[PDB]
């Protein structure tokens, strides 16, 4: 539990959520001060909801160490209760591309290709994400990317690869059987992909939920980004491969993006 | 179809006498669709491969009904290629040899939905020829289309019968050469009992010649484990030696649709 005294907030909000604010901040920490990320629960978190998920996702983030997974410093309670992250100065992926269009392809392999070795280490850890979209990747450079964002995450059991509880990024299996596993995140980072390289456009625009369920059962996807490398394209549609056996893991999602940004 | 179009995974989904089938997705109208691909062997270089497609691709082509595989096109690149929406959950015969677990009641809704199609075929005077349990594809475990037209045949106006797989042949086919509607049932009768059977091979250990002699002498396979009696009785009927006394498929599908709705 970190030192109310020891931090300090920036006034101007860096955005909010349904849960409340994201805060500029400075952490005093043993020697130099760290610029810190805060997120802050609305109205002092009378909230038990956001107070749980708050909660949760501390307890999974303090268990994470690797290089594309944001930090966290910790929480601190006064006033409301706050999550401390080590600050990603760029913020999140979908809002810089929808103010970046110049980003380059290759630029946008490198991105993607960091969160699934952050997804591939979540793997191995045998923790799901299950929130896994470009909101929730944050950029520490132009080409350098966190993920973030575990309030809905799990730590699965031992002798079981799912759980068993934003449907745009939902496999068929959590719609159909609420069961979320690394394949399922494997789905999710399809749409994260088709995210990055439309420069942040939302995933089935204009359509409802249901629709867009329905859509998937019929076979149908959603259609390549205009001027996405063809193999990238390729590899969101193996990522959204209807069958959870046959759908790739992390580790060959990672090693495809591996081999092509080689090539490129 | 422009093959810059079409993207086919690696891993076949399985292999036949023909070559491969491919998993795949099809740039449409605006969306892409994932289809499944035929694929011949040895860049289609079989005279009876090529010709087998065309003719299954010319068939297809003419079909428009919701128990039959939908063609989208044929793709002449690195082999000829037949494109298809893709019927997930792959073929009859392999899906419940490992979903034991598939309920009755469930059988006969995808045997009903397989003699839905045939009606629509006959109705149409398309004799299939080749009517099993693998040659029936799962789209859901509760819908079924038939596909593998390689065989079918557009009837003449002035005949009910085209003058040219034999576990699945009825007599006058054996015998006489002769592929009618009536012998689509017969052979539909095998598929029904594959289906309860959970996906066996009919007349399982047995030379053609000797399925051949054991119809003649009146024998029929057996009942299924755990097959309803009805439906059991319904093979048999479709089993008619004589071709005029045998069910067509309007008296087929009714049998089915009133048993289903007695549960
Ligand atoms: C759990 C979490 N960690 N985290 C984070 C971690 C480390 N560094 C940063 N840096 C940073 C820099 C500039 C930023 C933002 C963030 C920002 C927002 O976050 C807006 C969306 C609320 C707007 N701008 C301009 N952020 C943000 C969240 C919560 N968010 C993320 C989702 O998009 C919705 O809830
Ligand atoms: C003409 C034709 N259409 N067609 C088709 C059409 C639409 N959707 C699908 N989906 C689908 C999904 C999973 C599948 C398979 C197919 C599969 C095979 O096909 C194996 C048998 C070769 C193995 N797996 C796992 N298939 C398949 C064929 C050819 N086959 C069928 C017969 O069994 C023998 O030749």
């Amino acid at each position: 539990y970190l030192d109310r005294k020891l931090l300090t907030l920036e006034d101007k909000e860096l955005g909010s959520g349904n849960f409340g604010t994201v805060k500029k901040g400075y952490y005093q920490m043993k020697k130099v001060v760290k610029t810190v990320a805060v997120k802050i629960l609305k109205n002092e978190a009378n909230d038990p909801a956001l107070k749980d998920e708050l909660l949760a996702e501390a307890n999974v983030m303090q268990q994470l160490d690797n290089p594309y997974i944001v930090r966290m410093i910790g929480i601190c309670e006064a006033e409301s209760w706050m999550l401390v992250m080590e600050m990603a100065e760029l913020g999140p992926l979908n809002k810089y591309l929808q103010q970046n269009r110049h980003v380059k392809d290759k630029n946008i392999i490198e991105l993607v290709h960091q969160v699934s070795m952050g997804m591939k280490y979540l793997e191995e850890s045998n923790f799901v994400h299950r929130d896994l979209a470009a909101r929730n990747v944050l950029l520490v450079t132009q080409h350098y990317a966190k993920i973030s964002d575990f309030g809905l995450s799990k730590a699965l059991r031992a002798d079981e690869n799912y759980y068993k509880a934003p449907v745009k990024w939902y496999a068929p299996e959590c719609i159909n059987y609420y069961k979320f596993s690394s394949k399922s995140d494997v789905w999710s980072f399809g749409v994260l992909m088709w995210e990055a390289f439309s420069y942040g456009q939302k995933p089935y625009r204009g359509m409802k939920g249901s629709e867009v369920t329905a859509m998937l059962e019929k076979g149908e996807r959603m259609g390549c980004p205009a001027g996405c490398p063809r193999e990238m394209y390729d590899l969101m549609n193996l990522c959204w491969t209807y069958d959870v056996e046959n759908r790739p893991g992390f580790a060959a999602v990672e090693l495809r993006l591996r081999n092509y940004y080689y090539d490129v």
